[PDB]
């Protein structure tokens, strides 16, 4: 009935998948400091199954009046971001061993980030939208430099394998989190000018690619260890 179904489903089965897959992984690990990476990746697609199959099922999807249509706003995506983009940071800070003031600052960050684009996703004038979009992004700006400048920097000093590994999620990260606010700006959030099933294909590429992917490249190496 809605066209873009398949890759709701086909995300689903995606993040089901990599679950299974961190799970058996992540059996028999010992150390400390890898159980605390298992635990972080393993939670990330767990928690975008479950808003995946929200939106499959119809319960993440919600109508927002604006423009004088009434527009469908997958609504569960952000409640999925909410947890598992602040896990993914953690990740990272894990890797480089970041200050706790540096993580506060990260995770706060990230929060206003998917906060206001919650709270711009649900905005009935269509203009503020665009006001909250805009903060959202500065905070992601915030995000990407800390860990592009910041991070990088902490890396260089810690072992090779750590810093390569570093530098290749790094990299993901930022190309990855940078194409959301534009995907957002020309699908069903903002300007229209996309079908839903589109964004809905392009939101699923990137939700594996960040999190599934981005998984398989931290687990399958020894920096974790």
């Amino acid at each position: 009935g809605r066209p873009e179904w398949i890759w709701l489903a086909l995300g689903t089965a995606l993040m089901g998948l990599g679950t299974l897959y961190f799970l058996v992984k992540g059996m028999g690990v010992s150390d400390p400091d890898a159980k605390k990476f298992y635990a972080i990746t393993t939670l990330v697609p767990a928690i975008a199954f479950t808003m995946y199959l929200s939106m499959l099922l119809g319960y993440g999807l919600t109508m927002v009046p604006f423009g004088g249509e009434q527009n469908p706003i997958y609504w569960a995506r952000y409640a999925d971001w909410l947890f598992t983009t602040p896990l993914l940071l953690l990740d990272l800070a894990l890797l480089v061993d970041a200050d706790q003031g540096t993580i506060l600052a990260l995770v706060g960050a990230d929060g206003i980030m998917i906060g206001t684009g919650l709270v711009g996703a649900l905005t009935k004038v269509y203009s503020y939208r665009f006001v909250w979009w805009a903060i959202s992004t500065a905070a992601m700006l915030y995000i990407l430099y800390v860990l592009f400048f910041g991070f990088t920097s902490k890396a260089e000093s810690m072992r090779p394998e750590v810093a390569s590994t570093f530098k290749v999620l790094r990299n993901v990260t930022v190309v990855l989190w940078s194409a959301y606010p534009v995907v957002w700006l020309i699908g069903s959030e903002g300007a229209g000018i996309v079908p839903l099933n589109i964004e809905t294909l392009l939101f699923m590429v990137l939700d594996v690619s960040a999190k599934v992917g981005f998984g398989l490249i931290l687990l399958r190496s020894r920096a974790i260890f």
